[PDB]
DNA sequence: TACCGGAAGT
DNA sequence: AACTTCCGGT
């Protein structure tokens, strides 16, 4: 009985609340964001999905799977920085 | 330590 | 399917 929330939706959720700006913030006005506190975001994700051993290593692997899906891409040469391929298009399905 | 995609588990 | 868990190579 966990949250049916998706990982990219969960990130979008954190990005909506100022309370989480210290751990994840927007770095552009076109979908780019940065995991300021990557392990903290990962622990939060594990609590949500009920995976106590969740860490940034495995969360990042999930993000890498989004490259193929064209949901999220990596911002090359910028640690912890990623970009939503089509934000906010992904919010008006 | 970050990032990457293959392979297998849930 | 959408991750989760490992692994070895850049
Ligand atoms: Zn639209
Ligand atoms: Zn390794």
């Amino acid at each position: 009985m966990d949250s049916a929330i998706t990982l990219w939706q969960f990130l979008l959720q954190l990005l909506q609340k100022p309370q989480n700006k210290h751990m994840i913030c927007w770095t552009s006005n076109d979908g780019q964001f940065k995991l300021l506190q990557a392990e903290e975001v990962a622990r939060l994700w594990g609590i949500r999905k009920n995976k106590p051993n969740m860490n940034y290593d495995k969360l990042s692997r999930a993000l890498r799977y989004y490259y193929v899906k064209n949901i999220i891409k990596k911002v090359n040469g910028q640690k912890f920085v990623y970009k939503f391929v089509s934000y906010p298009e992904i919010l008006n399905m």
